[PDB]
C-alpha cells in the first residue's frame, strides 16, 4: 500500500526474476514458487483502475501499467514454458522455447495492432537475417549496439520501477551470446543505486556490456570504468556530497518516484521534480527545489539548471567535450581492441534523437555496413536516421521493441534450433 | 462558460489584435476601445485556477495559459504605448515603441529567470547584428526563415486558439521588413479553417510571408499556391470530402480542442483524439475515432493511421518524396526567383527536429553562411543543430521566443531608431 513495501516488492520480484533468467540460460530446474513469487506480485497490483501509494505526509497516484504489463507477459511466458517442460521433462531450454508462440503472447500489445504488428515482425525478421548473414561473409561476428528505455524495454512512468521482463531478458542474451562478438548497451541513467543493473535481469557480466551516463561509465568486468575526461576531481566527490545530501532527504516526508527521480550520473544530477501533468502539488515541488538548491553546500563548482518544467540537473563541467552516446561506444570500442571500420555489419538500434550519435560514429567508421532499428520513432527522426546512413535500404523502423524481441526468439528458433 | 463562446471571443480579440497590430504599423491612432476588448477577454478568463468550457452533452477543463500570458503582456505593451502616446501626442510609432522598455516586461515571463533571460537576450542581441551586418557586406537584404509554434510562439494546448500577440507581430514584421529581403514561415498546421492566418497577427501580405502543410501550401500574393507533386488528384479532393464528414461531426456533441483538434493539411488530416495526461474519457476518444474510420467513405486511397495514443492521421500518398520543411524552403525560393547560393548570411530559426532539414538545406547552398536560433531545445537537438552547421560559434540557443522578441526590439531601436 505504502512506497517502500512496493519499491521491496518489485525488487524483490527482480531478483527473483535474475534468477529465473539464470535457470532459463544455464539449464536448471523452473522453480514454481519463484514463478509464485511473479504471480502474488501480478495479483497485488490488480485488486484496488491504478494504484496510489502513500506515506505518513503525502499520497502519490502512481501508474503502473508498465509493471502490470511486463509481469502479465512474464506470466504468460513462463507459463508456457512449463507447460511444455511438462510434457517434456528433460529436453533443453531453448527447445523449449522454440516451441513457444512469443508472438500470439506479445501480439496483442501493438497499440497500431496485430496486422501492423505481423508484417513489422517479418520485415524486422528479414532485417536481422541480414545483420545475421554478416558472420559467414567475413569470419567474425558482427558488433550490436542498442539503446534501453524506448529501444528494447516499453516506456515506464517511473524509473525507479523501470524493471525489464524475464522473456526479453532470455533473448536478448541469447542473440548477442549466439550471433554477436560485441553486445553493447548506452543509457543515461546510473549503473546502481538504482541503476540499469538494477533494473536488468540479464547476467551483466554475459555477452552485453551495460552502461550509464551515455557511455560514461560500464560494467567490465567484475569492476566499474568511470571516463571523467572532463570533469574534474573537485567536481567529482562534490556531486557524491551532494547525492549523500539527497539521499536523506528521500528518507522524509520528498520522493523520488517522480519520472527520473533523482539520478547520479557520472557528471551531474537529475532530479526529476513535477510529473506531467501535475502529479504532486505545486508547492511541494517548489520547496523540493529550494531544499536542493539549500544543499548545494560559494559555490562550488557545481551549477544549477532549471532545465525544463519536470527536470532539474546540477552539473560539474565546464573544461570538455560534451559526451555523448558516440563517445561512448567509441570509447567502449577502443578499449576492448576491437574496431568498427572492420568489414562486416553493424546494427544500431535506438528510440530518441540522442541515439543518433551511435549511429553517426559507426556511418563514420563502416558505411557499408550500418544497419539501424529505430522504435516509436517520429517522421522527423526517422528521416534524420535515412540522413545520417546513405540507405534507406538497411533503415527498419517498428512501432514497439516486442517486434524487435519477437524477430529475436524467430531468428534463434530458425538458426539455433533448426 | 461554453466552447463557441470562448472561440467567438479568442477570434473577435484576435482580429480586434490585427486591427490594433495594423494601427501600429501604419501610424493610425490607437484605438482605447481596441485596447478594451482586449481588457475585456483579459478579465473574462480570470474570475472563476484554469477554465472548463462544457456543451450540452459532455464538459471540457481547458488550459488557458498561453492565452491569458498573450493577454496580459499584450495590456502592459499597449498600456506603455499609450502612456508615451499621451505625453506626445504626434510621435512616429517606431520612435515611441523605442522607448518601451519591453525587457522588463518580458523577463518576468523566462521560466529559468531573469538573470538567465538577460544573458540570452544579450547573445541573442549579438547575433542578430551579426545577421544584420550581412547586408553592408554583400549590399543586398540577408534572409530570413524561421518555426512557429516552439520558435516565434509560446506553446498553446490548443491549436484552435494559439493565439499570437500584438508585440511580437509588430516585431516580426518591423524586424523581416526593414532588415531581410525574404522572410519566410514554414508550419505544419493548414493555412486556414483555423490555420496559422488566422492565428497570426500579422499583415500576412507583407514582408513576411506564410505557409502550411511545412510548405506545402503558401500565401502569395493574394492567392494560395498549393503543391501537390506527390499526392493524385483523387487523393486529393477525398480529403476534402472526408474534411467535411468532420465539420458537421464537430457541430454535433465529439470536440477540435483537444491538442491540434482535426487539422487539413495538404495531405493529410491530422486529428487530435486525446490528451495528456487524460482530459476528455478513454470511451469519448474510442467513439470518436470510429466515427473518423466509419467517415472514410474499399478504400478508396485514403490510409489510416493510429500513430500515437495522443493524435491520429489520415493520409493519401503513397507516389512522393516525403515533404518536408527543407523541401518547402527550396521550392519557395525556387519560386521567387531568388537563391540560398548568393553570398551572404542566412537566419534560421527553429524549435524541433524538424526544423533541422531547413538548416540542412541552407548549409548545403551557404556554408559560411547560415546562422541559426534554437528556442529550448534539448541536449541531443542542440548537438546536433552544431552537427549540421560547422560552427558552434554560428550557433546560437534561448530558452523562449521572448528572447528573441525582445533582441529584435533592440535591434530595430538601435539601427532603425538610433
Ligand atoms: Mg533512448
Ligand atoms: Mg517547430
Amino acid at each position: 500500500q505504502t512506497v517502500d513495501d512496493f519499491k521491496n516488492l518489485m525488487y524483490k520480484m527482480q531478483e527473483t526474476r535474475r534468477a529465473i533468467v539464470f535457470a532459463l540460460l544455464n539449464e536448471k530446474d523452473l522453480t514454481k514458487d519463484d514463478v509464485e513469487i511473479l504471480k502474488r506480485a501480478y495479483e497485488k497490483l490488480t485488486d484496488n483502475f491504478q494504484r496510489e501509494m502513500c506515506t505518513l505526509t503525502t499520497k502519490l497516484s502512481v501508474n503502473i501499467g508498465d509493471e502490470t504489463r511486463g509481469l502479465e507477459k512474464d506470466l504468460k511466458y513462463l507459463d508456457a514454458l512449463m507447460n511444455i517442460r511438462r510434457e517434456e521433462p528433460n529436453l533443453l531450454w531453448p527447445i523449449i522455447m522454440s516451441r513457444v508462440d512469443l508472438f500470439s503472447i506479445l501480439a496483442n500489445y501493438h497499440p497500431k495492432g496485430k496486422e501492423t504488428f505481423l508484417k513489422e515482425y517479418e520485415d524486422t525478421v528479414k532485417f536481422l537475417k541480414t545483420f545475421i548473414s554478416s558472420e559467414a561473409i567475413t569470419g567474425k561476428k558482427p558488433i550490436f549496439i542498442t539503446d534501453w528505455d524506448g529501444t528494447m524495454k516499453d516506456y515506464c512512468s517511473q524509473y525507479a520501477t523501470n524493471l525489464q521482463p524475464v522473456y526479453s531478458a532470455v533473448g536478448m542474451t541469447r542473440f548477442a551470446a549466439s550471433f554477436t562478438r560485441i553486445s553493447a548497451v548506452l543509457t543515461a541513467g546510473p549503473l546502481r543505486g538504482p541503476g540499469i543493473l538494477d533494473l536488468t535481469a540479464m547476467p551483466i557480466d554475459g555477452p552485453v556490456m551495460f552502461s550509464g551516463s551515455w557511455g560514461r561509465e560500464w560494467w567490465l568486468s567484475g569492476k566499474r570504468v568511470v571516463h571523467q575526461d572532463g570533469i574534474t576531481d573537485e567536481g567529482f566527490n562534490a556531486l557524491q556530497r551532494l547525492d549523500d545530501e539527497m539521499k536523506d532527504l528521500l528518507h522524509t516526508s520528498p520522493f523520488a518516484l517522480v519520472g527520473s527521480g533523482v539520478q547520479r550520473k557520472v557528471d551531474r544530477l537529475t532530479l526529476g521534480v513535477q510529473t506531467v501533468c501535475h502529479h504532486v502539488t505545486s508547492e511541494l515541488s517548489n520547496r523540493y527545489q529550494m531544499a536542493v538548491k539549500e544543499r548545494m553546500h560559494n559555490s562550488q563548482i557545481l551549477v544549477f539548471d532549471p532545465s525544463t518544467e519536470l527536470e532539474v540537473e546540477v552539473v560539474a563541467h565546464n573544461s570538455g567535450i560534451i559526451w555523448n552516446k558516440g563517445n561512448g561506444v567509441e570509447r567502449l570500442i577502443k578499449s576492448l581492441g576491437d574496431s568498427l571500420q572492420s568489414p562486416g555489419k553493424i546494427l544500431i538500434c535506438g528510440d530518441t534523437l540522442s541515439d543518433i550519435p551511435m549511429v553517426r560514429q559507426a556511418v563514420k567508421q563502416n558505411p557499408d555496413g550500418v544497419l539501424a532499428i529505430f522504435v516509436g520513432a517520429k517522421m522527423s527522426l526517422r528521416e534524420e536516421v535515412k540522413q545520417v546512413i546513405g540507405d534507406e535500404s538497411r533503415c527498419c523502423f517498428v512501432s514497439c521493441p516486442d517486434v524487435i524481441h519477437a524477430a529475436m526468439s524467430q531468428i534463434l528458433n530458425e538458426h539455433c534450433i533448426g
